RNA sequence: GAGAGUCUCUCAGCUGGUACAGUUUUAGAGCUAGAAAUAGCAAGUUAAAAUAAGGCUAGUCCGUUAUCAACUUGAAAAAGUG
DNA sequence: CAATACCGTGTACCAGCTGAGAGACTCT
DNA sequence: CACGGTATTG
């Protein structure tokens, strides 16, 4: 028996079908195991496996790292307490015990309830003196008196526990950067460089203007207004803007050709500045560094809002300023509300449920919600002007612990810590001896290139130790091998050379690698002149001269430079034609020029004797990121360079790795020639062979040595699937598809199919907001100031396009109107009739698509000439990608050629994604295993890959319409159709095997691939007809009988029995919801620690059931404890699972059950299937809830009527009228549809209230247009859909979900265990238990 | 058809180092009039601790990804069964 | 046992490696 | 998000 398999691989479904030679789906009797009446069952060989989406590893990672975070912060606190141990025991022998048990209720505390001092008087006195921890911090920093050791510990521990970020390197002092003085020094430098045009900065209060709580451009405008005759876009204005963090363009200032866009926040700035300094000289360096100092001062003034000369604790002083202004403004507001609005005082200051001050301090209202609740109250009253100013400033009634404290560097807390230590070490010797230890506890963080400090039990760790002892912050450098660990951090992730699998790949910025790339590109260049008969290669001498003259003096080498600076200067050619390179050479010797600028010794770089050294240098600069370690490694070359050069080298860092090893490039040599690959690239006679030719040339030993260098352990199926590149969800689909195919082959008597057809489906507002913000601030536009928008709003396609286009038409140089977006047009850059791309990367917002030009191509040349500069501005602002820009500008490059259109249609039909090829390879290597007499693979099974458009057009052309919302059958159906089309297609044109089977003029191919599917049609327009029977031309075998086979497909799509199977899965992941709920009298609360009784301490609820368990046992009853037989579902929770599996009997007996029938324990994962009466089916949602378990097999006529009537997705107007006439002639179908649903709901769904409401809603809108009634009947199928119940809407009526909140009935129903395909079953009558 | 290097991007996956909030219990003596229910008023900004229960391998480590119908033999990994 | 309604930890930064989609140059 | 847990009302 011959058959083929159709597969439909999705992210939540794998559809499968089996077809015969006639495109029929077989049906078998399958054995049914179990204890029921039924010994066998009839099954069609079509169905679909359904599963929950596979999840990535990200969330797990973030939780794991948060875990390490909390562990290490606790360890810091433990280090500090161990330092304070003895002297604190001398002063108060229970302080740390009181701190530890602070969380406990006084009933469970072992010591006094007042943490700090242990008696109420002292505690109240403390809090009255220091209402916030910042008061105590400022006191301990500024005062000179001896202080209580407990208060010292509290300050230092608060600093260590919340120590602040590490985004700034080096040290930082409070008065290191004062805005006034740095602005004055910037004015000094500017007037030193520009004596003829000086600025009068007298009377300009730079402090308040730059350190104001305002946007960057607003403070810029403020300071520029204070300087008459100076504009914000002049030189000084741009310097201030760069200080304020904007993106100034110094081009117009210095009359530059290169766009000198400088933004200090960028990683490129260090280069972007130097590049600029290359054009205007080094006299301007002092200026551009004074501006950077000013920027640092402004950044600090953001955080420290107090004078740094009255205290050494500017941060704590600013927190105390927050507290004092909170107190004053709260007193004023209370008085104001007492006087003017005395009825609202209670709602404002007593009601936690409201977003007033009560909800702000005691409830759950945030600063933002509080400001929103209290702004109208302030505007409504009199005397609230300053309060409203502070509110719009986001500085009213501030707390100290807020969301925006993430700005605080750790250097600040460190300064305060160091100050306290210097104060109190005069009174405590142990603080003098352990000052640096405590400072280190604060400053030290495990380096990212070292990872978890494990000892052989972490699967994530790679760190290597210099000595075997406990790692502490004070011996890290001596116990951890920072060098070996930093090296392993990279060498455990970097590729080896595929040609030499034992050799490491070179750094991308290595000098040798760039030499290789340049020579490889340069070897295939060809040139022609007049007297020359034929185009020539460049000789070895010519290539060397072009490298020395051009590539070693210019960063980039254009074609024009090649023509004028070599062929004219050396060869005396006035005209020459070049091939093998266009506009400019892609390769270049960037590292050569970097090192030439740093060391300034060209003869050192050109000397081959230094090659090794240079490589090592670059290696280091690439392998490491810590400048101290780079310095340590380069120390062995300190004698070759000045100290200025060695510092400049330290700062020079590279990222990236190539794809070939040094041994391949310039190591292995050809036996006879004695030359390396690079030696051939430099000079290879008149052949000029490049890398591919070199390693593929049988006359050379490179190919032989590459063959010899190869090595093998083989992955398993699952391991091999896991190591593919792709979403983990699609990978889950791949593995399930393989398992389905294995079962299907086992079904067909271990006979392998003829062909297997596979189709794979295709593949955030915060990201959109970030893109638009960055693009507009880089563009310098004020559209956001004038049109504020939230991230959610950007989910509208037109508004997102409007903003990405700076509010302007993309085809016309004119502004657009937000309030008119509904009148505008979204147009595809390349037409969707060629490239089916609807992404933002191919779409464009324009006033009218007519203005694009002709609709049969790319935007016309006139539009390109008009809009090229605007498009390049959008490109540099990253508001359009380079791909979008190239497509937009293609008309100046000839536009769309006929070859491009042919390729686009081919892409529409021929699958080229790599993940699909990997699926095909897996199935192929699984099925075809034998080799013939020539030791070539015997391809018994042909694996065909199709794209969804083929079967989609098939459905839309032969009226095999699909409606996804009706049921899950469409997946299965898709599979079937694929298997059909696929097979038929390759039977009709066997030459297509090349492009459609795994394994090894433009108008003509356009026409061909556009008409490839016409052999199914009977008549074709653009109007010759076709036979009723389509056969293969050469073999004469029949492939499609247009009078019998369509009937076959219709009968297959009409079959009501389709094996839909929802994959039962144990639940995993978090134990429960994460919210810590307050204490409550409820056994649903779960203790967050072993002794934290939730009735006193609160805790969690809502745990996830890993899997239910059927228990047949006895439970005690009443006060007598009489044993009563029971049969029920106990939900084992994820957190209980290990304990329940280690010993199920003891777990159950501790849960209450006695005399447990151990062998009648049935493990029920989620989606376990139960059948009750009248074919009614339920799936296990949990231990106490059920999901719908039946599919509604709506007949095909109603499906197609719903598709056509609702205008689901056209064709000829005559065919459109015929479809409309069929819809209107079959209007009664509507009622019939309802009837079917009704008969289903009364039989399987059992939601009387919902069904009656839906029937009334349908009988209410019977005067609505047929299209809308059908569109809402589509909604109605949520009532019958398999799975969890959900709420839907019929027109404007809303039907809430009827839930199945009890699982008692399934305990007497028939449990059904299904194989992956649902063909094999085991049925268990549960009524026979108990 | 199957690929390779380079260039210009774009998306994705995987790992590590940190920070700020949030929440929970306790501590920040509420006062007065009332026997009480309650009413009037004062006050509020902070800290400690926990942040998957926990585990043994005891590390400044690990604990939410992937994988899983049923049945026999299996100790388990497996393999086999219509 | 009803319907029935409400609720669900979030944000930010820094460092790195890999594949792959798509346009272009050169090739097996 | 959905869809399972939870309390409320009855
Ligand atoms: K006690
Ligand atoms: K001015
Ligand atoms: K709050
Ligand atoms: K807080
Ligand atoms: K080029
Ligand atoms: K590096
Ligand atoms: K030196
Ligand atoms: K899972
Ligand atoms: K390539
Ligand atoms: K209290
Ligand atoms: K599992
Ligand atoms: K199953
Ligand atoms: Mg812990
Ligand atoms: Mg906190």
């Amino acid at each position: 028996k011959k058959y083929s398999i159709g597969l439909a691989i999705g992210t939540n479904s794998v559809g499968w079908a089996v077809i015969t030679d006639e495109y029929k789906v077989p049906s078998k009797k399958f054995k049914v195991l179990g204890n029921t009446d039924r010994h066998s069952i009839k099954k069609n060989l079509i169905g679909a496996l359904l599963f929950d989406s596979g999840e990535t590893a990200e969330a797990t990672r973030l939780k794991r790292t948060a875990r390490r975070r909390y562990t290490r912060r606790k360890n810091r606190i433990c280090y500090l307490q161990e330092i304070f141990s003895n002297e604190m025991a001398k002063v108060d022998d229970s302080f740390f015990h009181r701190l530890e048990e602070s969380f406990l209720v006084e009933e469970d505390k072992k010591h006094e309830r007042h943490p700090i001092f242990g008696n109420i008087v002292d505690e109240v006195a403390y809090h009255e003196k220091y209402p916030t921890i910042y008061h105590l911090r400022k006191k301990l920093v500024d005062s000179t008196d001896k202080a209580d050791l407990r208060l010292i510990y509290l300050a230092l521990a608060h600093m260590i526990k919340f120590r602040g970020h590490f985004l700034i390197e080096g040290d930082l002092n409070p008065d290191n950067s004062d805005v006034d003085k740095l602005f004055i020094q910037l004015v000094q430098t500017y007037n030193q460089l520009f004596e003829e045009n000086p600025i009068n900065a007298s009377g300009v209060d730079a402090k308040a203007i730059l350190s104001a709580r305002l946007s960057k451009s607003r403070r810029l405008e403020n300071l520029i207004a204070q300087l008459p005759g100076e504009k914000k876009n002049g030189l000084f204005g741009n310097l201030i803007a760069l200080s304020l963090g904007l993106t100034p363009n110094f081009k117009s200032n210095f009359d530059l050709a290169e766009d000198a866009k400088l933004q200090l926040s960028k990683d490129t700035y260090d280069d972007d500045l130097d590049n600029l300094l290359a054009q205007i000289g080094d006299q301007y360096a002092d200026l551009f560094l004074a501006a950077k100092n000013l920027s640092d001062a402004i950044l600090l003034s953001d955080i420290l809002r107090v004078n740094t000369e009255i205290t050494k604790a500017p941060l704590s002083a600013s927190m105390i300023k927050r507290y004092d202004e909170h107190h004053q403004d709260l007193t004023l507001l209370k008085a104001l509300v007492r006087q003017q609005l005395p009825e609202k005082y209670k709602e404002i200051f007593f009601d936690q449920s409201k977003n007033g001050y009560a909800g702000y301090i005691d409830g759950g209202a945030s600063q933002e919600e509080f400001y929103k609740f209290i702004k109208p109250i302030l505007e409504k009253m009199d005397g609230t002007e300053e309060l409203l100013v502070k509110l719009n400033r986001e500085d009213l009634l501030r707390k100290q612990r807020t969301f925006d404290n993430g700005s605080i560097p750790h250097q600040i807390h460190l300064g305060e810590l160091h100050a306290i230590l210097r104060r109190q070490e005069d009174f405590y010797p142990f603080l003098k001896d352990n000052r640096e230890k405590i400072e280190k506890i604060l400053t030290f963080r495990i380096p990212y290139y070292v990872g978890p400090l494990a000892r052989g039990n972490s699967r994530f760790a790679w760190m290597t130790r210099k000595s075997e002892e406990t790692i502490t912050p004070w011996n890290f450098e001596e116990v951890v091998d920072k060098g070996a660990s930093a090296q392993s951090f990279i060498e455990r992730m970097t590729n080896f050379d595929k040609n030499l699998p034992n050799e490491k790949v070179l750094p991308k910025h290595s000098l040798l690698y760039e030499y290789f790339t340049v020579y490889n590109e340069l070897t295939k260049v060809k040139y022609v002149t007049e007297g020359m008969r034929k185009p020539a290669f460049l000789s070895g001498e010519q290539k060397k001269a072009i490298v020395d003259l051009l590539f070693k003096t210019n960063r980039k080498v254009t074609v024009k430079q090649l023509k004028e600076d070599y062929f004219k200067k050396i060869e005396c050619f006035d005209s020459v034609e070049i091939s093998g390179v266009e506009d400019r050479f892609n390769a270049s010797l960037g590292t050569y020029h970097d090192l030439l600028k740093i060391i300034k010794d060209k003869d050192f770089l050109d000397n081959e004797e230094n090659e090794d050294i240079l490589e090592d240098i670059v290696l280091t600069l690439t392998l490491f990121e810590d400048r101290e370690m780079i310095e340590e490694r380069l120390k062995t070359y300190a004698h070759l360079f000045d100290d200025k050069v060695m510092k400049q080298l330290k700062r020079r860092r590279y990222t990236g790795w190539g794809r070939l090893s040094r041994k391949l490039i310039n190591g292995i040599r050809d036996k006879q020639s004695g030359k390396t690959i690079l030696d051939f690239l430099k000079s290879d006679g008149f052949a000029n062979r490049n890398f591919m030719q070199l390693i593929h040339d049988d006359s050379l030993t490179f190919k032989e040595d590459i063959q010899k260098a190869q090595v093998s352990q083989g992955d398993s199926l699952h391991e091999h699937i896991a190591n593919l590149a792709g979403s983990p969800a699609i990978k889950k689909g791949i593995l399930q598809t393989v398992k389905v195919v294995d079962e299907l082959v086992k079904v067909m008597g271990r006979h392998k199919p003829e062909n297997i057809v596979i189709e794979m489906a295709r593949e955030n507002s915060r990201e959109r907001m970030k893109r638009i913000e960055e693009g507009i601030k880089e563009l310098g536009s004020q559209i956001l100031k004038e049109h504020p928008v939230e991230n959610t709003q950007l989910q509208n396609e037109k508004l997102y396009l409007y903003y990405l286009q700076n509010g302007r038409d993309m085809y016309v140089d004119q502004e657009l109107d937000i309030n008119r977006l509904s009148d505008y047009d979204v147009d595809a850059i390349v037409p969707q009739s060629f490239l089916k791309d609807d992404s933002i990367d191919n779409k464009v917002l324009t006033r009218s698509d007519k203005n694009r030009g002709k609709s049969d191509n790319v935007p016309s040349e006139e539009v390109v000439k008009k809009m090229k500069n605007y498009w390049r501005q959008l490109l540099n602002a990253k508001l359009i990608t380079q791909r979008k820009f190239d497509n937009l500008t293609k008309a100046e490059r000839g536009g769309l050629s006929e070859l491009d259109k042919a390729g686009f249609i081919k892409r529409q039909l021929v699958e080229t994604r790599q993940i699909t090829k990997h699926v095909a390879q897996i199935l192929d290597s699984r099925m075809n295993t034998k080799y013939d007499e020539n030791d070539k693979l015997i391809r018994e099974v042909k694996v065909i890959t199709l794209k969804s458009k083929l079967v989609s057009d098939f459905r839309k052309d032969f009226q095999f319409y699909k409606v996804r919302e009706i049921n899950n059958y469409h997946h299965a159906h898709d599979a079937y159709l694929n298997a059909v089309v696929g097979t038929a297609l390759i039977k009709k044109y066997p030459k297509l095997e090349s492009e459609f089977v795994y394994g090894d003029k433009a108008t003509a191919k356009y026409f061909f691939y556009s008409n490839i599917m016409n052999f199914f049609k009977t008549e074709i327009t653009l109007i010759r007809k076709r036979p009723l029977i389509e056969t293969n031309g050469e073999t004469g075998e029949i492939v499609w009988d247009k009078g019998r086979d369509f009937a076959t497909v219709r009968k297959v799509l009409s079959m009501p029995q389709v094996n839909i199977v929802k994959k039962t899965e144990v639940q995993t992941g978090g134990f429960s919801k994460e919210s810590i709920l307050p204490k409550r009298n409820s056994d649903k609360l779960i203790a967050r620690k072993k002794d934290w009784d939730p009735k006193k301490y609160g805790g969690f609820d809502s745990p996830t059931v890993a899997y239910s368990v059927l228990v047949v046992a006895k439970v005690e009853k009443g006060k007598s404890k009489k044993l009563k037989s029971v049969k029920e579902l106990l939900g084992i929770t994820i957190m209980e699972r290990s304990s329940f599996e280690k010993n199920p009997i003891d777990f159950l007996e501790a849960k209450g059950y006695k005399e447990v029938k151990k062998d009648l324990i049935i493990k029920l994962p989620k989606y376990s299937l139960f059948e009750l009466e009248n074919g009614r089916k339920r799936m296990l949602a949990s231990a106490g809830e059920l999901q719908k378990g039946n599919e509604l097999a709506l007949p095909s006529k109603y499906v197609n009527f719903l598709y056509l009537a609702s205008h689901y997705e056209k064709g000829s107007p005559e065919d459109n009228e015929q479809k409309q006439l069929f819809v209107e002639q079959h209007k009664h179908y509507l009622d019939e549809i309802i009837e079917q649903i009704s008969e289903f709901s009364k039989r399987v769904i059992l939601a009387d209230a919902n069904l009656d409401k839906v029937l009334s809603a349908y009988n209410k809108h019977r005067d609505k247009p047929i299209r809308e009634q059908a569109e809402n009947i589509i909604h109605l199928f949520t009532l019958t859909n398999l799975g969890a119940p959900a709420a839907f809407k019929y027109f404007d009526t809303t039907i809430d979900r009827k839930r199945y909140t009890s699982t008692k009935e399934v305990l007497d129903a028939t449990l059904i265990h299904q194989s992956i395909t649902g063909l094999y079953e085991t049925r268990i009558d549960l009524s026979q238990l108990g």
